[PDB]
């Protein structure tokens, strides 16, 4: 059915449908797909799901000239933990991601992958069942209870990460950079968002190292910005984006509850700008809104109202994806990309339209989405979703 | 005169004329007299101006209710270095003190010291006349080519001070402040905007120390918060406010061009919003807008477009008074202060206007300053800029 109640708005009058270089990528409208975990890749190997992922997302690619960025893909065994999500460290998955990306470009679309290390969001059972360690930037505070008790009850106790294992985490990003470019990918994302690992060394509150990667705004900014120099390095700058989420309170961040918080993010972004002046540009930097704390909660809970991350565009002077409850509210995208360097992602909708943009476009109503299939092993919720078209022929503009 | 070509606009209709409470101050109106100096303090001893001190600012005070800063006060000697601006460390200058003090309060009017230390700022020679240093954060950055030369002539040069030196400030901003409230006045004001020595430790272009008051944002910010926490202990937080300029250029500050200089500033707020959660919230936070980068530049020129302070309002959650070419903008104004913790800093057409609440409220034409008495030891240009019923007298209307 289509969402009850919505009021849309035709949004083919702003800037919402410029086109806009982001990387190397000539983008024909700024409607971008934010990273979506979905849980359809397969066990063993945590490999792209060989049934569907590449209809998935030939779908969401349809409108002509689109970013898209991939659900997170694991660097590495280690840097995992969740069962059916996908990697990109193997032959077997590349395989998979190759099709993806080929189907995507087929389509006259972009493709960037989503670089994800979990750390204590990672579940501790699957990873002792495999030999590997629980790992986080402390060893003495824990996501929530359930996790904790869980690692001991695996004999895999949270561990605080050495400067060596540090080390092996960048190793493995820059192999996973090279290998997503190498299928044929036209970026990757930096995931240091949602409470994950960079995450979790960018917050004060799960960050209690006393050593050069904790205990000030620089030391806990040092991990993510030694990922970010290693893949500009690698691949260029012009293919690395940065996924940050100020005001997240998701995997048990700090949230705008932490004073510091801001001042950690726009040390960040500081930094980021320093670099661009040098003459090595991100081509983009990706901001969760302080509308949605946490995604698994329905569109205008969790929502923050004592911050803002305007303050971003005062820093970093590069391109800027928005994502958080956009949809349902096309009064405030209107405002927002008068702004001629911001972009908007759209995520829960996305999932529900895989012709979102021609619906943004031209006002039409949104299909509503069905968070029980958000992460199921399914077809069912991931590619039978409807086309508007589609939809008006199953009687929905009745119902 | 009049200035000509501007277009008042009536602001009465706006929150600058509801009241608020500031520190233990009932304010009528939200338009403030920033800090001016003046010169016109004699020498020898730094006294307030015993001939027209007391007039100046009973002219200024005339609208009731208002907040008056008072033009930057020195803390001690040392802290001095320009002859003609007044101190705030001996009998003979609170005697005057508390003659301006007495005066203010009979318009039912209130005063709030500045307490400044000049660093980098202070002229070397009269330093070194009086046997004094030529103190800043380090030893191997000057102000201009100028102020080196004039320290090395003085046998003065540039001295970065020890830990013992910044506790002897500390001590003297504490004696400072205890002097003005035994005098009378409402509440002091911490310097720490406009290139002055506090300022000097915040920028990293002036502060290449390398001790725990240098090399990172924590420790640039460490002698601030310093005199922050000593004042509060000694005269309460409901009696101290801290000014800042984050974008300012004066003085040889970075301003916009270093990036890192949100998060030098976000951290600060940060701070000082911690302390507030703690129960010890400061009376307000002065802000200098990047709408003047450098106050002896005409109103705008030398405004840096590409940052706002609104970062701020994300972090400290209190009052924010906000200063900067505000007189000839009502149709800034009257959109900034829809934000209901928001006060206005009017500065030159302060020192032109007498009444210009008065004429802020019902939009009335507003005298133009001369600029070359703003500094000046004399009445003319201090004492004897007309009221608008008086200038309509004069026949400025006309004119
Ligand atoms: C099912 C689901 C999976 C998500 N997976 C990821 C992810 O892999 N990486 C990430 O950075 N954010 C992820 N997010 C967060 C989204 O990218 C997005 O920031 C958030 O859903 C808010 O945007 P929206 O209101 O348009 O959905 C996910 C959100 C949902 C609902
Ligand atoms: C003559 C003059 C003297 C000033 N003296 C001080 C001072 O003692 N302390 C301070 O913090 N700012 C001082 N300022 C800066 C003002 O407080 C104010 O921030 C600036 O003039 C911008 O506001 P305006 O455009 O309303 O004048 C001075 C400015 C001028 C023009
Ligand atoms: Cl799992
Ligand atoms: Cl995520
Ligand atoms: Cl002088
Ligand atoms: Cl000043
Ligand atoms: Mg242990
Ligand atoms: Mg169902
Ligand atoms: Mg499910
Ligand atoms: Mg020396
Ligand atoms: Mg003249
Ligand atoms: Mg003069
Ligand atoms: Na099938
Ligand atoms: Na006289």
């Amino acid at each position: 059915s289509f969402v009850k109640d919505f009021k849309p708005q035709a949004l083919g009058d702003t800037n919402l449908f410029k086109p806009i270089k982001i990387g190397n990528n000539e983008l024909l409208h700024r409607a971008v797909i934010p990273p979506l975990t979905r849980m359809r890749a397969l066990h063993p190997g945590n490999i792209p799901n060989r049934d569907w992922a590449v209809e998935y997302y030939t779908q969401r690619a349809q409108r002509p000239g689109t970013m898209i960025i991939t659900e997170g893909a694991f660097i590495s065994p280690q840097a995992g933990g969740y069962d059916n999500a996908p990697g990109v460290w193997s032959e077997e998955q590349m395989v998979e991601w190759t099709k993806i990306f080929n189907a995507i470009h087929e389509k006259k679309s972009f493709v960037w992958v989503q670089l994800t290390v979990l750390g204590w969001a990672a579940f501790p059972d699957n990873l002792a069942r495999d030999g590997l360690r629980y790992d986080s930037a402390s060893d003495n505070v824990f996501m929530d209870a359930e996790q904790e008790a869980k690692a001991k009850k695996a004999n895999n106790p949270q561990h605080s990460l050495t400067k060596d294992e540090i080390k092996q985490y960048i190793k493995e990003y820059v192999q996973a950079a090279k290998n997503s470019i190498a299928a044929g990918a036209d970026g990757v994302e930096i995931h240091s968002a949602n409470g994950y690992l960079l995450n979790q060394f960018l917050d004060p509150h799960s960050n209690t190292r006393t050593d050069e990667y904790g205990g000030s705004i620089e030391n806990r900014a040092r991990f993510t910005l030694e990922v970010v120099d290693a893949l500009v390095e690698a691949i260029g700058h012009e293919k690395v984006g940065l996924r940050l989420s100020p005001y997240g309170v998701f995997n048990s961040m700090s949230g705008g509850a932490e004073t510091g918080i801001v001042a950690q993010y726009a040390y960040v972004a500081g930094e980021l700008e320093k670099r661009a002046k040098a003459g090595k540009r991100l081509a983009f930097v990706h901001l969760v809104e302080p509308r949605v704390t946490n995604p698994f909660l329905t569109e205008g809970e969790g929502e923050y109202e004592g911050g803002s991350n305007d303050f971003v565009y005062s820093i970093w002077k590069g391109p800027v994806i928005r994502a958080g409850n956009f949809a349902l509210h096309p009064e405030v995208v209107r405002e927002e990309v008068k702004d001629k360097r911001t972009l908007i992602g759209y995520g829960r909708f996305f999932i529900s339209n895989p012709d979102l943009v021609d619906r943004l476009e031209k006002g039409l109503p949104l299909n509503k989405y069905d968070r029980d299939t958000f992460y199921q092993m399914s077809a069912h919720g991931y590619i039978d979703y409807p086309t508007y078209e589609e939809a008006l022929k199953l009687g929905w503009d009745k119902k």
